[PDB]
């Protein structure tokens, strides 16, 4: 239920996804996904893999962790790729990458992040928002 406009989705290399809200996507030992500004931070350098075209596996280089969004719209780190773990990578006003969850792209849910480094909830995520706008950097 979503369009096909994909970015370069280059995977060879790891890198960051920079929110237009301010924070780098961080994947934490506990589990505990969020938002962070230091670039430093040894949690934020991600490998992106793909399944089919346009579908992606986030997941922390650190940790080994894959990026997961719950029944209830939660993001969180998961040992194993199930199919939580499985997002949409789209392009988004031509130069920024959204990612969709699958498992609940009938329902809109993105990875977002808050200007206050805290996760969104996939309900209250939509297109138009800044908070699901990524940029991929290199590491």
């Amino acid at each position: 239920h979503h369009h096909f406009n994909l970015p370069p989705g280059n995977y060879k290399k790891p890198k960051l996804l920079y929110c237009s809200n301010g924070h780098f996507l961080r994947i934490l030992p506990d589990g505990t996904v969020d938002g962070t500004r230091d670039r430093s931070d040894q949690h934020i350098q991600l490998q992106l893999s793909a399944e089919s075209v346009g579908e992606v596996y986030i997941k922390s280089t650190e940790t080994g962790q894959y990026l997961a969004m719950d029944t209830d719209g939660l993001l969180y780190g998961s040992q194993t790729p199930n199919e939580e773990c499985l997002f949409l990578e789209r392009l988004e006003e031509n130069h920024y990458n959204t990612y969709i969850s699958k498992k609940h792209a009938e329902k809109n849910w993105f990875v977002g992040l808050k200007k206050n480094g805290s996760c969104k909830r996939g309900p209250r995520t939509h297109y138009g928002q800044k908070a699901i706008l990524f940029l991929p950097l290199p590491v």
